[PDB]
């Protein structure tokens, strides 16, 4: 029988990530149930995590508030958001936990109630955040990088890619203009910022869905958010 | 399984005409004969047989029978000298291996000269007289010659004509080291080929489909094709004919001979049954005829029945052309060769380079032992990566462990850059699959990223810098002197823009663009990349293996 309780979600939400990660290779049989054990039990902070939809929703709100975005073909808008949700989410998350010193998912020192992220995940997630913290990555620099990640011309299906190219190039000028103005001392800082972009892909979008988002029937978190924005 | 025999033969063959021969056998021996035509036949066999299962006898091109014999997958057949004489002596040299017969030849095939009797009642005997021949026909709104120039298989006959050859066939076997693609008579035939297009007598863009239609309608006088294209011209009905390929500097054209042979499974308990079936039933006028009926086999390796099909001039031609050709080497080193000539031919033809340079390049590629499979070639891409990294003076000056850590942590990106650069010029090297799945959606992305590097016109100095940007990651965990790494990355960055604004002063954002390619190097995980372009490892990394290999050598 299913316990009629609110704190029982983490049940499968831990096992799922466990059975999938085990049946993948980046985690052996035993190296999986332990995490699920300290995860399932770790109910404390799992509701608010799945409620990291406000972050993604904040990524769409930001984009939709950009006039240059809202001047693209409708489909182009949908396409760019669908293809970049993962990285817009990460950039959001990285900026969220930037001023922090702890988290709702610690892992290696000496993790009660909190989501015990996998090995390579935490290792990379923690590390990538540090790089951003080690730089003075300020609010506008984040806005620029969001833009750089959104306005990808190569993206297939774009009805007006030449224009998406124009906007991305304009974002470089924004980021470079800002970067060099606030840090004349750091000569190669513009690049260093762009060299942070690949880390947004270290962990695939599928895994981002499986780790920080609630179930979504066949559709990506971004699709679900756009769909339920039009049912209205 | 032990008192009956199971056969495997492809669907484009008289597989129903074979069961008519197998049923009579079952009627006179009580030995059940089941004929099967599985899809991945040529690829399934090396699986079921590799261990202990599959058919007793397998039909297929002789070429493939080389890999099998090497893997002890094929039994040594043992025909009497009295039987060996019933088949053309040259056919045996197609099913040989280490001096041991490993299959029974049954049907020969080779490119012939097909022409239109209505338009051209007398085909040229030589190539030299083809140019001035196109002029005459061009007036009456037609064309002289049209054949698929895309595949090296179709253009080799001419290139080989004056001395060209794949691998030297000395004492019973081949010599992978000796390759005759950049010979005297090699540049001779290729040059001539490039001229035909260089004078608008042909098109460097003519493929198979185009040539078939061009001829089958009457828009061309001649073409170069096989016995498979024959019945496809009977759907339409241009009065055609099949004759010997034109000669070059007096020397005949040397097409590739493909022999449909039948080898016996090495793990078959019916080696004598299979043998009896192939010698006293199949390889006989009556035996072969039953299969020819279902679907023609063109010229057959069996004299008796061949001289009965010689009546057909079309077939007579095929056997005639085949005899003047060279047997296709069964060695696995034929993949390297196919790729080299492929590149060389499409190149000189497209003007992407001269004739001599295309052959000089195809020369090494064929003798290259790292072009035989996607794995071997990828292993090479990665080794050049490390070799590259070690050649950087600033690199050797780094804490040994730092060098190891750097290479292991960025092997995927370092390989991808290497593969991408390597495949910028050419249009196909280590990914194409179709003649929906995951390995198909990734291919799309991986070909998409190559387009991006092409559109941006990334030169070697930019690839060198980008590789450095990918190698010198100062955030990598474990590094002993991370500050030095930061400096090197920073330098590479400066050198990269300095070079970018220098070779493209008009594009003020080029630098940014080049760094915006780096993420694509991570779109496909290192794990996947490994399961795609690389071989066996088990809880290891191609770099980790490569480095460990250099440690224990």
């Amino acid at each position: 029988i299913m316990p009629n309780i609110p704190q029982m979600s983490a049940f499968w939400y831990a096992v799922r990530t466990a059975v999938i990660n085990a049946a993948s290779g980046r985690q052996t049989v035993d190296e999986a149930l332990k995490d699920a054990q300290t995860n399932a039990a770790a109910e404390f902070l799992d509701s608010i995590h799945e409620t990291s939809a406000r972050l993604l929703f904040m990524a769409v709100k930001w984009a939709k508030n950009l006039p240059v975005f809202s001047s693209l073909p409708f489909r182009d808008q949908v396409i760019l958001l669908e293809e970049a949700w993962s990285e817009l989410f990460l950039l959001g998350a990285i900026q969220w936990s930037l001023p922090l010193d702890s988290c709702p998912l610690l892992a290696p020192p000496e993790a009660q109630g909190r989501l015990t992220l996998a090995s390579m995940e935490t290792r990379v997630l923690q590390e990538t955040i540090s790089r951003f913290r080690a730089l003075a990555v300020d609010p506008t620099e984040f806005a620029c990088m969001k833009a750089l990640v959104l306005f990808k011309p190569e993206t297939r299906g774009l009805k007006d890619p030449e224009h998406v190219e124009a906007l991305q190039d304009q974002s470089q000028v924004m980021l470079s203009q800002h970067s060099k103005a606030h840090h004349p001392s750091q000569p190669v800082r513009f690049g260093k910022l762009l060299l942070l972009l690949p880390s947004l892909r270290f962990i695939t979008a599928e895994r981002i869905e499986l780790l920080f988002f609630r179930k979504t029937i066949g559709n990506t978190p971004m699709e679900k958010l756009l769909s339920d924005m039009f049912k209205n």
